[PDB]
RNA sequence: CGCUAGUACCGAUUGAAUGGCUUAGUGAGGCCUCAGGAUCUGCUUAGAGAUCUCAGAGCGGA
């Protein structure tokens, strides 16, 4: 990103999130985002997805 | 600590199927035999009027 000298830099990133390395790092999975969709919480979580479709592959057949 | 994939022994389905040995009994089928005789056919006394059936009965053979 190249800074316009003109404008703070302080407004632009106050969401960012400085790191070590983001391989290293934990997040906890969400925050009070408020720019994601609100129905984050209206989503099916899944576990262990192959152990989610074989489970539903069984009850078909 | 617990839940998820992975690999071998029992064990029930009286399961349910494949073969091996084995008990006892049955055993098709040809073939060889003991009979059989549907039937078919020779010859002769012989039936009827001059290689003619018109009844049969023997002697046979397939």
């Amino acid at each position: 990103i190249e800074l316009e000298p003109s404008e703070s830099a302080i407004e632009r990133l106050k969401r960012y999130r400085g790191l070590k390395n983001l391989y290293n790092c934990d997040w906890q999975v969400d925050e009070k985002d408020p720019s994601s969709p609100a129905e984050w919480k209206r989503l099916l979580r899944i576990g262990n997805y192959k152990n989610t479709k074989n489970r539903i592959i069984k009850e078909t057949k």
